[PDB]
């Protein structure tokens, strides 16, 4: 129930934030150009070895840790094998701004195609992109998958968070309220749904299937970009306009 800033260095703009399966922070340093990583319990970020970003966004972290960036202002997606020293390009096509990335356990990556409405996915081997089914999107966000391949955006202009059921493609609204620019999306293990409130300085917890939603007791934030949850419950906060990144223990 604790709030702590950790203890990342030389920030600029936080942005994009996700945790592996270790607890392992990882963060897009949006002035930086960078992403960086702060391994639990450490008090020493590690600079991860991309190149070339402009503006990263949205960051995504696989079970086997290989890290997937969104280099907003290239167009671009670029992923990092864990240990490895060198970005590879994955095959994305006709980018605008890309915001959001998420990968599922296929290894497939899910992008926020932020300046074309759309939201895109691309299994790891192929050619061939695939834009999902949503309807009545006003600029697509944050973007988080579950282990059943459910799809979470957030929609900018429409004040809401949509799901995307794998299968059927039924599109449903999460009873979210009260939201103004829902930006960063996360799913922690028990299907619950994380959301930062960018344009309401909080961040929001949503069961699946309830309509009670629990405002979670982060403090003086400004403009909150993203959002991830570890498997203990712990919740990991961008606060973009405060230079920060805010760990609440769960
Ligand atoms: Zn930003
Ligand atoms: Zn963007
Ligand atoms: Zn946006
Ligand atoms: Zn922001
Ligand atoms: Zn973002």
């Amino acid at each position: 129930n604790t709030q702590t800033v950790l203890p990342f260095t030389g920030l600029n703009t936080p942005s994009g934030v996700a945790v592996d399966s270790a607890g392992t922070v990882y963060v897009t340093d949006h002035g930086n150009n960078r992403v960086v990583k702060l391994a639990a319990g450490s008090n020493t970020q590690t600079v991860l070895p991309f190149t070339g970003l402009n503006t990263p966004h949205g960051v995504a972290v696989d079970s086997a840790g290989t890290v997937y960036v969104t280099d907003h202002g290239n167009n671009r997606v670029v992923k990092l094998a864990a240990g490895s020293n060198t970005q590879t390009v994955l095959p994305f096509t006709g980018l605008n701004t890309p915001s959001g990335v998420a990968v599922d356990s296929a290894g497939t990556v899910y992008v926020t195609d932020h300046g074309n409405n759309r939201v895109v996915k691309l299994a790891a081997g192929s050619n061939t992109q695939t834009v999902l089914p949503f309807t009545g999107l006003n600029t697509p966000h944050g973007v988080a998958v579950d282990s059943a391949g459910t799809v979470y955006v957030t929609d900018h202009g429409n004040n809401r968070v949509v799901k995307l059921a794998a299968g059927s493609n039924t599109q449903t609204v999460l009873p979210f309220t009260g939201l103004n620019t829902p930006s960063g999306v996360a799913v922690d293990s028990a299907g619950t749904v994380y959301v930062t409130d960018h344009g309401n300085n909080r961040v929001v917890k949503l069961a699946a299937g309830s309509n009670t939603q629990t405002v979670l007791p982060f403090t003086g934030l400004n403009t909150p970009h993203g959002v991830a949850v570890d498997s203990a419950g712990t919740v990991y906060v961008t606060d973009h306009g405060n230079n920060r990144v805010v760990k609440l223990a769960a």
